[PDB]
DNA sequence: CAAACATGAAGGGTCC
DNA sequence: GGGACCCTTCATGTTT
Protein backbone atom coordinates (compact mmCIF):
# COMPACT_ATOMS: atom_id res chain seq x y z
CA UNK A 1 0.00 0.00 0.00
CA UNK A 2 2.99 2.26 0.80
CA UNK A 3 4.63 3.90 -2.46
CA UNK A 4 7.76 1.40 -1.39
CA UNK A 5 5.90 -1.35 -1.85
CA UNK A 6 3.99 -3.41 -4.55
CA UNK A 7 1.61 -6.51 -4.39
CA UNK A 8 2.91 -9.09 -7.25
CA UNK A 9 -0.62 -9.47 -9.40
CA UNK A 10 0.66 -13.29 -9.96
CA UNK A 11 1.08 -14.49 -6.38
CA UNK A 12 0.27 -11.91 -4.14
CA UNK A 13 3.67 -11.68 -2.32
CA UNK A 14 4.62 -7.94 -1.91
CA UNK A 15 8.11 -6.48 -3.08
CA UNK A 16 10.03 -3.49 -1.92
CA UNK A 17 11.06 -0.98 -4.45
CA UNK A 18 8.99 0.94 -6.69
CA UNK A 19 10.89 0.28 -10.46
CA UNK A 20 11.46 -3.43 -9.12
CA UNK A 21 7.98 -5.28 -9.67
CA UNK A 22 9.09 -6.16 -13.36
CA UNK A 23 11.98 -8.16 -12.05
CA UNK A 24 10.33 -10.64 -10.06
CA UNK A 25 7.79 -10.44 -12.91
CA UNK A 26 10.00 -11.92 -15.18
CA UNK A 27 10.86 -14.90 -12.51
CA UNK A 28 7.48 -16.26 -13.12
CA UNK A 29 7.38 -15.96 -16.47
CA UNK A 30 10.84 -16.60 -17.07
CA UNK A 31 11.43 -13.92 -19.71
CA UNK A 32 14.99 -13.20 -19.76
CA UNK A 33 15.57 -10.13 -22.06
CA UNK A 34 19.29 -9.88 -21.33
CA UNK A 35 21.72 -11.15 -23.36
CA UNK A 36 25.77 -11.83 -23.00
CA UNK A 37 26.90 -10.56 -26.72
CA UNK A 38 29.65 -12.71 -26.32
CA UNK A 39 28.53 -16.06 -25.06
CA UNK A 40 24.68 -15.18 -25.74
CA UNK A 41 23.87 -16.53 -22.26
CA UNK A 42 20.51 -15.00 -21.20
CA UNK A 43 19.58 -13.52 -17.82
CA UNK A 44 16.59 -11.89 -16.10
CA UNK A 45 18.07 -8.89 -14.84
CA UNK A 46 20.90 -6.37 -15.80
CA UNK A 47 22.18 -6.88 -12.22
CA UNK A 48 23.45 -10.40 -13.32
CA UNK A 49 24.38 -9.72 -17.17
CA UNK A 50 26.94 -7.22 -15.45
CA UNK A 51 28.32 -9.31 -12.85
CA UNK A 52 28.75 -12.34 -15.62
CA UNK A 53 30.25 -10.34 -18.39
CA UNK A 54 33.22 -10.08 -15.81
CA UNK A 55 34.15 -13.17 -16.95
CA UNK A 56 34.94 -11.86 -20.01
CA UNK A 57 36.29 -8.42 -19.66
CA UNK A 58 39.79 -9.86 -19.05
CA UNK A 59 40.10 -10.97 -22.78
CA UNK A 60 37.23 -7.81 -23.94
CA UNK A 61 38.03 -4.75 -21.77
CA UNK A 62 36.44 -2.15 -24.35
CA UNK A 63 32.39 -2.08 -23.06
CA UNK A 64 29.62 0.15 -24.34
CA UNK A 65 28.14 2.65 -21.68
CA UNK A 66 24.24 1.96 -22.97
CA UNK A 67 24.26 -1.83 -23.09
CA UNK A 68 27.32 -3.35 -21.73
CA UNK A 69 28.64 -4.91 -24.70
CA UNK A 70 32.16 -5.93 -24.28
CA UNK A 71 34.81 -6.27 -27.13
CA UNK A 72 38.73 -7.18 -27.82
CA UNK A 73 39.22 -3.99 -29.87
CA UNK A 74 38.01 -0.43 -29.66
CA UNK A 75 37.41 -0.10 -33.06
CA UNK A 76 34.63 -2.49 -32.90
CA UNK A 77 33.27 -1.07 -29.91
CA UNK A 78 32.97 2.10 -32.13
CA UNK A 79 31.12 -0.40 -34.93
CA UNK A 80 28.64 -1.59 -32.05
CA UNK A 81 28.01 2.52 -30.95
CA UNK A 82 26.07 2.87 -34.56
CA UNK A 83 23.05 0.62 -33.31
CA UNK A 84 22.33 2.66 -30.78
CA UNK A 85 22.33 5.93 -32.17
C1' DC B 1 26.75 -44.34 0.29
C1' DA B 2 26.33 -39.98 3.47
C1' DA B 3 27.83 -35.80 5.42
C1' DA B 4 30.76 -31.45 4.67
C1' DC B 5 32.30 -28.32 2.05
C1' DA B 6 32.74 -24.87 -2.25
C1' DT B 7 30.86 -22.50 -5.58
C1' DG B 8 27.57 -19.96 -7.80
C1' DA B 9 22.72 -19.09 -9.37
C1' DA B 10 18.48 -17.12 -7.87
C1' DG B 11 15.59 -13.87 -5.75
C1' DG B 12 14.48 -10.03 -2.77
C1' DG B 13 16.48 -6.10 0.14
C1' DT B 14 18.25 -1.56 0.09
C1' DC B 15 20.54 2.65 -1.16
C1' DC B 16 21.77 6.17 -4.29
C1' DG C 1 12.14 4.32 -13.08
C1' DG C 2 17.48 2.62 -13.35
C1' DG C 3 22.11 1.01 -11.73
C1' DA C 4 24.66 -1.13 -8.21
C1' DC C 5 25.79 -4.03 -4.60
C1' DC C 6 24.13 -6.74 -0.27
C1' DC C 7 22.02 -10.75 2.02
C1' DT C 8 20.08 -15.20 2.37
C1' DT C 9 18.53 -19.47 0.54
C1' DC C 10 19.14 -23.24 -2.22
C1' DA C 11 20.95 -26.15 -6.20
C1' DT C 12 24.86 -28.44 -7.92
C1' DG C 13 29.22 -30.33 -7.84
C1' DT C 14 33.39 -31.99 -5.38
C1' DT C 15 35.86 -33.50 -1.38
C1' DT C 16 36.15 -36.30 2.64
ZN1 LIG D 1 4.85 -13.02 -7.86
ZN1 LIG E 1 28.98 -14.37 -21.63
ZN1 LIG F 1 25.74 -1.19 -26.75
Amino acid sequence: LGSAFQKCPICEKVIQGAGKLPRHIRTHTGEKPYECNICKVRFTRQDKLKVHMRKHTGEKPYLCQQCGAAFAHNYDLKNHMRVHT
